[PDB]
């Protein structure tokens, strides 16, 4: 029985990540697949709790228990993403791992190798688009909030993070350019992840990093 | 101006570690020296309160999710650990890193690897005592809790585990007979502890696993 694929949005903030998660699992279950979303940080658990309130900076966390905190919010959603995969539905992910990475891995003092370890193992995208956008235009889309990251300084440091990931050809990457119309970009998505949920499903579903 | 010195006190269950740990506080603090006792899982905490919950079986957490919050409970104190030890007073603590990769490497499919990992580079013991009691006069020691973890054949695969641990050379791991007296093991451990906070201090603190 025909496993659902999974497939990752990532990018810098104001890429459009979110706006083209939403927009990509409604136009595919209007083309008859089965499809949900997700996103992380998944704010409604225990953990999530903890994540957000971090982020909106209502509490301060150590930067090494903040960064296994983000991970073991994916891990607790390893069960139903192996489930839901397994009964054909395709999932749609709104940032992953590799958020999780560039984002603790542009602090001063964390390598790469120790911030990718704890994600080691999760089930592997098939495919993980990334939204480009200068993060200069991604500017013109309004302004910074007061969350935690949110300066330019701080989001260079993880763009050049999640430039070395994209180094790892053990994953599917696929660039897109994010600077078009929101329509244009959700086509370009859309195609994309037609052909990973047909073609990247016939093998099993991977771990990642290792 | 000299540092203190940490001493982590690992061995399976009912081996002694709390009463030990207790004890030698006692007697080194009798002595002269500053010194204070930590704990892991410290179960006052946010992850903490997760953590004893799950302990309890009040509550199932995913066993990778509840590995890292085990090291997050670490990490959250490593500021609190630098700044006593700078100050130089030497910290006492019951189990560390190694019981975080003993219990969870006693799980099928976790690799002693992947364990350590989340630990690598938390502060350094100067002295590791490991409390060696035949599993069975440890049953002798009153019997099971109906916590996680208390049974024979789960203690057996993390005692394994510890040993896959001692053999790390780059620690300083010395080994306790924990079947003795109370007292006669508490005075076997303040000795080893003495020669450490003297000597065991004259290098900078080191990072774990690094
Ligand atoms: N292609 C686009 N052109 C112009 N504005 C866009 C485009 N895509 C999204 N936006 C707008 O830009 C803002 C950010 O979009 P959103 O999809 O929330 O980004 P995001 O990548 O999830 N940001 P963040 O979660 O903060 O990193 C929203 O007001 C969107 O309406
Ligand atoms: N040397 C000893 N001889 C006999 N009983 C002992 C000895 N040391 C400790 N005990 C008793 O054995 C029980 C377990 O001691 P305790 O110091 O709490 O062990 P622990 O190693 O922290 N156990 P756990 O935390 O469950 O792995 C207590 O009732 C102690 O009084
Ligand atoms: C998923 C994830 C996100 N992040 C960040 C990027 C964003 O600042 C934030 C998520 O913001 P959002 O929930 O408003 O999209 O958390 C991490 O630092 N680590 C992670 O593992
Ligand atoms: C510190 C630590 C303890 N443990 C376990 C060993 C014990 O079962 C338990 C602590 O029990 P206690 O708080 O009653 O001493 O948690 C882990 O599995 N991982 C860890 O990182
Ligand atoms: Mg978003
Ligand atoms: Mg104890
Ligand atoms: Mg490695």
């Amino acid at each position: 029985a025909r496993r659902g694929a999974l497939i990752v949005l990532e990018g810098v903030d104001r890429a459009g990540k979110s706006t083209q998660s939403r927009k990509l699992v409604e136009a595919l279950c209007a083309a008859g697949h089965r499809a949900e979303l997700l996103r992380f940080p998944e704010r409604s658990t225990e953990i999530g709790k903890l994540l957000s309130s971090y982020l909106q900076k209502k509490s301060d966390v150590e930067d090494h228990s903040v960064h296994l905190l983000f991970s073991a919010n994916r891990w607790e959603q390893v069960p139903l993403i192996k489930e839901k995969l397994s009964q054909g539905v395709t999932l749609v992910v709104d940032r992953y791992a590799f958020s999780g990475v560039a984002f603790t891995g542009a602090k001063e003092n964390f390598s790469l190798d120790w911030c990718k370890q704890p994600d080691v193992g999760l089930p592997k995208p098939d495919l993980v688009l990334f939204l480009q956008l200068q993060l200069a235009d991604a500017a013109k889309r309004g302004a910074f909030g007061h969350e935690r990251y949110e300066n330019g300084a701080f989001q260079e440091r993880a763009l050049r993070c999640f430039h070395q990931l994209m180094k790892d050809t053990t994953l599917n990457w696929k660039m897109v350019d994010a600077s078009k119309s929101i329509e244009a970009v959700h086509e370009d998505i859309r195609v994309l992840s037609e052909d990973a949920i047909a073609t990247a499903t016939e093998k099993p579903l991977g771990e990642l990093w290792k």
